[PDB]
């Protein structure tokens, strides 16, 4: 198996001791306590979950400054983005050594962690402005992921903390949620070698499924792992029941037996293009992941980004051998006429632009919500079923 | 794959929907609501999991009254022991059409399912007394599962239910616990066409290693689902992750690729012996395994039933036809120094003790306690090295 990053087993921050667990959950009752930002709450489940390890918790401010300038900690560890856990204030926890942290995104705010807290620290405005232009790559307000950041407070709190559950992403999605250790015990049974990633957050069509199986061919990988990002649901998302039935039936029907493993992670999207596609590839690696799929516009919003910086990050920027996970750099796909199938338009220079049929995602959904289904260059006839049923069912 | 009893696909009751599920947790909040038993929780555990499919939730006494001496509800679908949601009183929902159950192990008691009540019965003591002597095969208030049983009041609500989580279960156990819904999705990803299943609540040593790879063999298995049942710890216990990673360190280096599958369910053991059997093996069909391994005094207690009554029920108790699921009839296992391999005992009736390698339960966990692993022919020295690093680790 490839190693996790930094370590030679992944180190999960997560309670699993059931007994250790029941007596943290009693103890956090009565212990001060902080509701914390979804941000904050999204870094705890990947570090209760193995995504984040080595790293024991959230950052104080020098290791954030590292991390956010240079992609390392103070003490040399490679992690390339802040995990921070900023309040409006510390008051509620004044002078304590161990607190809870409480959901922000589940009713009644359950508690998410246990911390004990060893430093906090007052951010500057200086010291926000760095860690924003280096980790988003503008200082626009207009960057969603700029806002979100700057919009927690300015009180970072920082030490090691227990994970007690999951949050949402599990409750609310219980046959897709996994942690980085089991996605690790998956791939080591089902006897993969190597082994490729996706991240998608909707239904798979034509295009996508073709590039999975381009990148696996490419690298002779045994499986892959589609790892679908878990949240609440943004508009014109597809249901997750519809969104997994969807995947589900696409890898059944159209991949070869012990070829797909569907899963899910939370964490909230940074929007943070180049950056956030080495955070990517960080987590990927500690899942198990040989090689991770990175296209054009990678995490990306807006114009802030060149179509392939998401790749180049990693020729430069990221220091020399601290990944093992290796990048398969994908680019548009068509539909080819001459070859009858799917292609990455680059890889078919002896093409003209009227040897190929395109079809883009957003035609594939208006198709689909019309009751058509589309072409089978671009669309499974049983996967367009199951999209053609969901919006013909909505009372709209 | 083999089909789901008594519907063409599985009919969990957990609401997949994210919206829908927020919207109930919502409005469960607001409606009259009732702690239930253990037993009731375990119950809306199975049925929101698919384990239960295709039943709506909690059966009325007609229904209870007919699977408990016929394994059939009224309407004729096979179902092999009673539902039941019994209560002390319905006091604290008095009038009340739809209302929330809540969960008796978990601190606070949240909002386990909701329920729409259609109907609200006082169970007599001549039916109750019949009830217990059929599920259980007696009607001693020593056998622990009738004790249980006629401890929870005699006030029985029925009606549909609709499930908000998986309790403790999924919260305590979060890489190994699994819906039905799921390990059948996980066996088609596998392409396993034929499936045995084993359960087992210990870490697995040679002797039950070499009864699941003698099942597979005898039918020609593609895989073993290792299903575990979950549960509350008692003094002593070896801890769940130890018991996980020793039973996985056996699966990757002793069993060949792609042929294990580790996983666990939660409910609460009936100790009904031949009985339970035959519900193990409902749900184990409805969870995509096509073999179910049966050894000597499955799921048993006290002196209450024969030896090999569970597997032997099937035999003349359940109809032809209703299951589609086979039965692995197994016994006792142990390592033959005649022979030099693991055999049941039925195999070798002409062995005295002294034939076997055997070791005492005490012997194996107090030797364990010192680093000194079992004989190779009585333990695997990987398995070993898990337990005997857990022993040997700084407590607490």
């Amino acid at each position: 198996m490839i190693k996790p990053v930094g370590s030679d087993e992944l180190r999960p921050r997560f309670v699993y001791d059931p007994e250790q667990h029941h007596r943290l959950s009693s103890e956090a009752e009565s212990l001060p306590s902080v509701i914390v930002s979804s941000q904050a709450a999204g870094n705890a489940v990947m570090l209760g979950a193995g995504y984040f390890s080595p790293l024991d918790g959230f950052m104080n401010l020098a290791d954030a400054l590292s991390s956010a300038q240079s992609m390392t900690l103070t003490d040399g560890r490679f992690f390339p983005v802040p995990l921070l856990c900023l309040l409006e204030s510390a008051d509620a926890i004044a002078g304590a050594t161990r607190i809870a942290l409480r959901d922000p995104n589940v009713e009644g705010n359950p508690v998410l962690a246990v911390m004990d807290v060893t430093a906090v620290e007052q951010v500057s405005d200086a010291q926000m402005a760095l860690m924003t232009e280096q980790v988003y790559g503008t200082s626009d307000p207009k960057h969603p992921g700029v806002e979100t950041f700057n919009s927690q407070g300015r009180t970072a709190i920082s030490g090691p903390i227990q994970v007690l559950n999951f949050s949402y992403f599990q409750t609310d999605f219980p046959d897709t949620f996994r942690t980085a250790v089991e996605i690790r015990h998956e791939i080591q049974e089902r006897g993969w070698q190597k082994i490729v990633a996706f991240q998608t957050r909707n239904p798979m069509h034509r295009a996508h499924e073709e590039l999975c199986k381009m990148a696996m061919e490419a690298v002779e990988a045994d499986g892959v792992v589609i790892h679908m990002l878990l949240g609440q649901l943004k508009p014109g998302d597809i249901p997750a029941p519809v969104r997994d039935a969807a995947i589900r039936t696409m890898a059944e029907l159209y991949f070869p037996p012990n070829t797909v493993m569907v899963t899910g992670y939370g964490f909230d999207m940074l929007y943070a293009g180049p950056r956030e596609a080495v955070l990517h590839a960080y987590f990927r690696q500690n899942m198990g992941a040989t090689h991770f799929i990175i296209g054009r516009d990678h995490a990306g919003v807006g114009d802030y980004y060149g179509p392939f910086d998401a790749q180049t990050i990693f020729d430069d920027a990221v220091p020399t051998d601290v990944l093992a996970i290796e990048i398969f750099r994908a680019d548009n796909t068509a539909y080819s006429k001459k070859l009858g199938r799917v292609v990455m338009m680059r890889d078919a220079p002896d093409h003209t632009p009227d040897d190929f049929i395109q079809l883009s995602g957003t035609r594939v959904r208006e198709m689909l919500g019309q009751g058509e289904a589309p072409p089978p260059e671009f669309s499974r006839p049983e996967v367009a079923q199951i999209l053609m049923d969901y919006y013909r069912s909505l009372p709209q």
